[PDB]
């Protein structure tokens, strides 16, 4: 068994410092873990194989011929851990659907057995701030059966969380697709772990973790490497490897319930976010 | 005559605040504008009409049969300073392509003559994250001829403006739509002004305004307002005066000279903004 799980949110958010984080403490822990790319920006793999990017399906596709050209042991590249990374691409902006290179490289990986009885997990770092085509994919198609959203007490965070939980809720009656948990990357607001917390709980899940803002992860990253890989002394070492403790363990997986904007109002008035100076 | 723009930028940057609060200060010049909203969360409106949000032309279409059995008059609301506005809408989260909506609202409101000689502005509020479907519409379908994209120092902010501009490169063969500047979104961090700047540089344009981040702007949201509006004598307030007048003046419409990663990296290590503690 493999856990097939996807980090979802609003750019800019946090999804792939987390993912690779929480992953590069996975492998730390001893687990065999994939990550596949699947936001254009394509740089989600970036901090395993320290590295710029990644050259990607669609990429490698074109200059090969046919993705069918393609061999797998020349898409994935394995970095910090053993973790195996693959990214999508995407179609140059303006030109075609941004989502379409994530349909083409999770066939290409499913058919070409990436998904090897020995891998523990798979992580997709998807884009969210629309729940649409290839990025719907993953839900749609029933391919990351928890989606974990990485979130904020930013008020755009908050409702990609819902938008997304919108989605899953779409593709309940077919496959199984869950809402696996919020993560919140802290702003370094107050109160901001309360509000997370409380929008879980409105949605049915929970805050899985909260991981603090820290400057060793821009200090890390110039340096192209996870935390994890960077300091493993470091305060926020502890926190994903608490994260990751934490995804491993957990249990809870629903049909999650999205609220009201007047619900999501209500939580950053209470919380006096948008009242903090 | 009657300038067509569009604000583009990531989610969450502050194209609705700053598109209602420059359109504000345009109305308290004398100009009259209309704001289309081409942003799924379909917010963009709300400042002006003192709502909630605006119920969208998708919803509208919907419930009366067909887009044609609306009217244009049902359609568009007016609010602060006499400005007009209307939301497209999109399809929900996992249902068909979330720019689709974008397509019906800005054919409607051609074919219905909503574009009267009469109109100073239109600005449409367009969802930047991918450029793609109806989002890339007003681009491709040369709709929108001054493109200024709000930004900061964040450089997923700047990823984003990049990636704006490709999408403009790529239809400059047709139509006239040009990049016009970007507006900087501040973030309250140091060199923030000269980083944009120079990024406006490296793509050909100017930062046409750098706006504060300043707390008034919450405070008059709560309230439903832009902070004209909700008070015309705040610095900030001034702040959106000084924004309009030089959208008013410029005329520096160019085809951008995109960038390299590689480039987007050095400005963000060059003025410190990764080591800014
Ligand atoms: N917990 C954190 N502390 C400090 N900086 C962070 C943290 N999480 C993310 N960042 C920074 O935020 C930026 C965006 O994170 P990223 O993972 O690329 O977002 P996304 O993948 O959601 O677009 C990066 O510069 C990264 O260094
Ligand atoms: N200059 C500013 N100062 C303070 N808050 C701001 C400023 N600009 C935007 N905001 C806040 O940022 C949030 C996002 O702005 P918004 O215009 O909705 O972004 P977008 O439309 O790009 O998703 C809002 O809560 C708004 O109050
Ligand atoms: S939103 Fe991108 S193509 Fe449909
Ligand atoms: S990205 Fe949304 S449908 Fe193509
Ligand atoms: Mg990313
Ligand atoms: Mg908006």
């Amino acid at each position: 068994a493999m856990r097939q799980c996807a980090i979802y949110g609003k750019g800019g958010i946090g999804k792939s410092t987390t993912t690779q984080n929480l992953v590069a403490a996975l492998a730390e822990m001893g687990k065999k873990v994939m990550i596949v790319g699947c936001d254009p920006k394509a740089d989600s793999t970036r901090l395993i194989l320290h590295s710029k990017a990644q050259n990607t399906i669609m990429e490698m596709a074109a200059e090969a011929g046919t993705v069918e050209d393609l061999e797998l042991e020349d898409v994935l590249k394995a970095g910090y851990g053993g973790v195996k990374c693959v990214e999508s691409g995407g179609p140059e902006p303006g030109v075609g659907c941004a989502g379409r290179g994530v349909i083409t490289a999770i066939n290409f990986l499913e058919e070409e057995g990436a998904y090897e009885d020995d891998l523990d997990f798979v992580f997709y770092d998807v884009l969210g701030d629309v729940v649409c085509g290839g990025f719907a994919m993953p839900i749609r198609e029933n391919k990351a059966q928890e989606i974990y959203i990485v979130c904020s007490g930013e008020m755009m965070a908050m409702y990609a969380a819902n938008n997304i939980s919108k989605g899953i809720v779409k593709y309940a009656n077919s496959g199984s697709v869950r809402l696996g948990g919020l993560i919140c990357n802290s702003r370094n607001t107050d109160r901001e772990d309360e509000l997370i917390i409380a929008l879980a709980n409105k949605l049915g899940t929970q805050m899985i973790h909260f991981v603090p803002r820290d400057n060793v992860v821009q200090r890390a990253e110039i340096r192209r490497m996870t935390v994890i890989e960077y300091d493993p002394k470091a305060k926020q070492a502890d926190e994903y490897r608490a994260l990751a403790r934490k995804v491993v363990d957990n249990k809870l997986l629903v049909i999650p319930n999205p609220i009201t904007m007047d619900e999501l109002e209500e939580l950053l008035m209470e919380f006096g976010i948008m009242e903090v100076e």
